[PDB]
RNA sequence: GUUAUAUUAGCUUAAUUGGUAGAGCAUUCGUUUUGUAAUCGAAAGGUUUGGGGUUCAAAUCCCUAAUAUAACAC
RNA sequence: GUUAUAUUAGCUUAAUUGGUAGAGCAUUCGUUUUGUAAUCGAAAGGUUUGGGGUUCAAAUCCCUAAUAUAACAC
C-alpha cells in the first residue's frame, strides 16, 4: 500500500479520488499492466484450459439476488440501483458473476455432451466493503476478477479442480514466482442447503488436498455461504497473508436455479458448479506483484521497456539513429493514410529522452522509473552502427547490438515471459 | 432486430432476460465477435492514432455529476446508486466517461508538451432509456463505447478532428464497407455555457465540414448539452438511418472542471475537449453488421471459421487426418503440463463434425451456421494427403495441404478479410 | 462502521510550542552538448481536503462533512 | 413513458370469436457409414410469461404485472 503508492507515483500507474471511494483509476501505464495480465490470462484460459469467455449484465433485478441467496447473505455489502420511478422493482449492482452464469446455463436445454461447460468472465464487480477495511489495491469497492465457473458431473469434479490447480501452479510457481499454501475453508455459520450435501462437498475437497500433495491448513467456518473452498494464500514482505486464487465447490446454487442437463440415459441431472479465479482480482494480484518487485517489472510486463539516449541532443546523426531504432521497436503506423494496424504484430514500449540534459541526468531519471533497458547512442555508436544497451540490474555488462538484434532480443524476451 | 434475433439463434450469439432488461448476454460466440472488434479498434487507437487507454470507476458521487452538468441535464437517463446507509451521498452509475477523464486530466499539473492528450476508454455505460425505445442491440440500457477524449489547443482542434475522420473512413469505407453521411447537430434547447462560445464551436465544425468535402446535413438543436457534434449516419437495409461514430467539440466541460495546462510562455491555458467514438457502441455496430451481412461474417470475424467433415466417421485414417488439421489450425496447448500459451500466436475457430450422419446433413448444418470454410475428408483425401476445402460464398473447390490451409487462414486474418 | 492517527503546490515536505505559508523534485523559459545514478540560473505552482465558528490574529484552537493509513467489527 | 400487437417445449409454431394443447428443428438413445443444402425410427421436452377474476369448463374472455416488436414521444 505505501510501497504501491511510491511505485505508482514514480511510474504514473494509478490514481484515486474521493468522488469515487474504493474505485481505482488506471492511468495509461497502470492500464498497460492491467491489460497485459488479462491478455496473458485469456490466452491460458481459452487456448489451454478450455474456457469460453462471456460478457454479462452488471445490474439485475432484486428477484435474481433473492433467488441466488445473495440479497440475504450480503444485504449491506451490495450496492442498490434505482430509477427515478419509485414503482419499479429495485436492482442490485453485482458483487459476483455466478448468478448470471446460472442464467446462461439454464436458458437453454443442455446435454451431458457439452460438459464440463466452462465460462470465463472479466466483469467489474462492486462490493460495499466497510470503509475501515479498504486498503490501497488489495481491498477495493470496485475490482476485476479473472472469474470462471465450471458446470460438470460428479465424475468430472476432481479433474476439473486439478486442472484449476495446474493453472495456479503455472501462475504462482512458474511465471510469477513454497510460493503459496492452501486454506481449506469450511461451512460458515450462515449457509444455504442441507448439512449432508455440505459434508459430501467437504469430503471431496479433502481428498483432492491429499492427492495434490500440496501444503494446506484448516480454516474453520470461513467457507462461502454456498460452498466450501480452497483459498490460495500468499505472504507479503510483512509476513501478512492474502487470499488470491480460489476454488469453490458449489452444490447449492445449481439447486437454487433448478439447473438441469440431459445425460446419455435420456434423463435430467443436476450439474455441479465450480467457482474459480487464479489472479483472484487483477487489482490485488498487481498489489502483491508490486509488494514483491518494488517497481522492477519483468520486461514483458514493463510499461517502460527501453529508453534511448543520445549523448549529443542536437546532433543529427545520433538523433536519426535514435529515431530509427524507436520507429522499429514501437512498430507503429502514421495517422495520415489508411493502412490499418495488423493483428499479432510486436510492439514495444520504447521512449526517446532527448531532453537537453547531461547523459547522467537522463540515465538517473530512467533508473528511477525502472526502465528494463538503457540504450545510449554517441559518436562511437554512429560509427559502429550498433547501439550500446544495458539491462536494468547489470550496470557493468554492456552490449553492442544492431537494430535487428535488439528487435530479436526483445521479441525473444516477450515470447518467454521474461 | 428480427434479423439479429434469427442470426443470434442460429449461431448462439446473444441472449436476454427480464431480470435485466436492456442488457446483453454475450454467449461464447457473441463474445468472440465482441472481443475481436475491440481488439481491432485497440490496435488502431494505440499503434496508429496515438491514444492511451484508461480504466475508470463506474460510479461517482452526485457532486461530480452536478459539476459536469449531467445531473440536471441527463437527469432522466441516469441510474442512481445507493447503499444501505442512506446518510451517505447518492451515486450515479455512469452514462458517459467524460467527467472521469476530466478528473484524470485535472489530477496533476499538465504541460503543453503532452498535448494532444488522448484517452481511450472501453468501460460499460448505463443509460435508463425509455422502455418503448429499446430495440435489440441498437438501443440498450447497458452498452460499451469505444470512447475517447482528446485534450488539445485551439490550433490543434482541426487536425485532431481530421484524424478522427480518418479512423472513421478506415472503418466505414475500407474494413467494414457513400457509406455514410454526417449530421451537423447544433445547440439544443437545454445547454450549458455562453452563447458566444457555442457560436464559435459551431463555426469550427462548419469549416471542418467544408474542408472535409464529405456529404452532410443540418440537424438543428440535436447537439449535446455541452457541445455541437458531427454525427456519422449509416443506413440499414430498410432505409432507416442510425447514428454510429460521433465527434463532439467541447469547450464547456473544461470550464466546468476548470482544467488548465501550462504553455510555452509559462502561463495557464484551458484545453479544448474532443469527444469521439468510431463504432459508436460495439453493440449498435454489431447490430448494423448483422443487418448488412445476414450472419455471413468475414473470415477474421467469424466465430465459425472452418468445419472438418470426415465422410466415414469411424474410419481411423480419415479421423487422424481430420484431428491433425484441427490441432494445427486451433494451435492450442494441453492442460496437463506447465507450458504456457505464448503471446501473438495464431488460433483459428475450427470444429470437427464427426456426428454419425450423412455428409450432406453435416454440410447443411454447417451452411446454416455460415462457416467460412467447409473441409471434407474422404478416402480420396487420405490417398492424396490433401484436404478438400470449399468457400462459403461459392461451385469451386480446392485441394490443399495442412500447411497451405494454415498460411491461407493467416493471410485472411492479416488482411482483415 | 468504530477507535486512533492524519490530510499543507502534481509528489515529498518545513513553519520553536496561535504571530513571515518556506524549500526540494517534477513543470515552463534561459543556459549547458554532456559517455552510464542529478549542468547552472530564474519563473511559476499555496490562500493549508470542504463548510461553519473562536480570536486583533488560525496550517495550528472549536463544531461538522469527506477521504487516507492502521487496528478492530463484520 | 404512451398507443397498437404479441408472449404456447431450447427455437419456430398449430389449436371450433370457450369444450379439455399438435407438430417441425434441436437434444438423448437405437439405426445408417454416408462425397457437398437434411438416413430411418423411438424417447423426452407443455400444465400455454407471473398473479387475480368470469365460467360447469380458460392457451382462448376480463383486470393487472413483466418483457418483446413497431411507431410516436424524449
Ligand atoms: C471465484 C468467484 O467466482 C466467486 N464467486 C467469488 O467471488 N469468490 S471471492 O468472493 O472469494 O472472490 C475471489 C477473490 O477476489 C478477490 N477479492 C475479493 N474481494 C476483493 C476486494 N474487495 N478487492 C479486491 N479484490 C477482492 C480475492 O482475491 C478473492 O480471493
Ligand atoms: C462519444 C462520447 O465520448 C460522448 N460522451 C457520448 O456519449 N456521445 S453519445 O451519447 O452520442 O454516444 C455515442 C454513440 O453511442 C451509441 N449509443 C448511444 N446510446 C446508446 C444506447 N442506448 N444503446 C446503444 N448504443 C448507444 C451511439 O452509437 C452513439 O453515436
Ligand atoms: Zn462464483
Ligand atoms: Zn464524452
Amino acid at each position: 500500500a505505501t510501497m504501491t503508492s511510491m511505485v505508482s507515483q514514480r511510474q504514473d500507474l494509478f490514481m484515486t479520488d474521493p468522488l469515487s471511494p474504493g474505485s481505482m483509476f488506471f492511468l495509461p501505464n497502470g492500464a498497460k499492466i492491467f491489460n497485459k495480465l488479462i491478455e496473458f490470462m485469456k490466452l491460458q484460459q481459452k487456448f489451454k484450459f478450455g474456457f469460453n469467455e462471456v460478457v454479462t449484465p452488471l445490474i439485475y433485478k432484486k428477484t435474481l439476488w433473492e433467488k441466488s441467496g445473495h440479497w440475504e447473505n450480503y444485504a449491506d455489502d451490495m450496492f442498490k440501483v434505482e430509477t427515478t420511478d419509485e414503482e419499479k422493482e429495485e436492482y442490485g449492482l453485482k458483487p459476483m458473476n455466478c448468478p448470471g452464469h446460472c442464467l446462461i446455463f439454464g436458458k437453454k436445454d443442455r446435454s451431458y455432451n457439452e460438459l464440463p461447460l466452462r465460462f470465463s468472465d472479466f466483469s467489474p464487480l462492486h462490493r460495499n466493503e466497510a470503509s475501515g477495511a479498504l486498503s490501497g489495491l488489495t481491498r477495493l469497492r470496485k475490482f476485476h476478477q479473472d472469474d470462471g465457473h465450471i458446470f460438470c458431473t460428479p465424475s468430472q469434479v476432481k479433474s476439473e479442480i486439478f486442472n484449476s490447480l495446474k493453472l495456479i501452479d503455472i501462475v504462482y510457481n512458474k511465471i510469477f514466482p513454497s510460493n503459496y499454501f492452501i486454506n481449506f475453508s469450511t461451512r460458515p455459520d450462515h449457509f444455504i442447503g442441507d448439512l449432508k450435501v455440505w459434508n459430501h462437498a467437504e469430503q471431496v475437497l479433502k481428498e483432492i488436498l491429499e492427492e495434490s500433495g500440496k501444503p494446506w491448513k484448516l480454516n474453520p467456518g470461513d467457507g462461502a455461504f454456498y460452498g466450501p473452498k480452497l483459498d490460495i494464500m500468499v505472504t507479503d514482505h510483512l509476513r501478512k497473508t492474502h487470499q488470491v486464487a480460489t476454488i469453490q465447490l458449489d452444490f447449492q446454487l445449481p439447486e437454487r436455479f433448478d439447473l438441469k442437463f440431459k445425460d446419455q440415459d435420456n434423463s435430467y441431472k443436476r450439474p455441479i458448479m465450480i467457482h474459480r479465479a487464479t489472479f483472484g482480482s487483477i487489482e490485488r494480484f498487481m498489489a502483491l506483484l508490486i509488494d514483491s518487485n518494488e517497481g522492477r517489472w519483468p520486461f514483458w510486463l514493463n510499461p517502460y521497456q527501453a529508453v534511448i539516449i543520445p549523448v549529443n541532443t542536437k546532433n543529427v546523426q545520433q538523433l536519426d539513429m535514435c529515431t530509427a531504432l524507436q520507429k522499429k521497436l514501437r512498430n507503429e503506423l502514421e495517422a495520415d493514410d489508411m493502412e490499418p494496424v495488423p493483428l499479432n504484430d510486436w510492439h514495444f514500449n520504447v521512449d526517446l529522452d532527448i531532453r537537453n540534459e547531461p547523459v547522467g541526468y537522463r540515465i538517473k531519471s530512467a533508473i528511477l522509473k525502472n526502465y528494463s533497458y538503457l540504450i545510449i547512442v554517441g559518436d562511437e555508436e554512429v560509427q559502429l552502427q550498433k547501439y550500446n544497451i544495458r539491462e536494468r540490474d547489470n550496470r557493468k555488462s554492456f552490449e553492442k547490438l544492431t537494430m535487428s538484434q535488439i528487435w530479436e532480443k526483445f521479441i525473444e524476451l516477450e515470447k518467454n515471459y521474461k
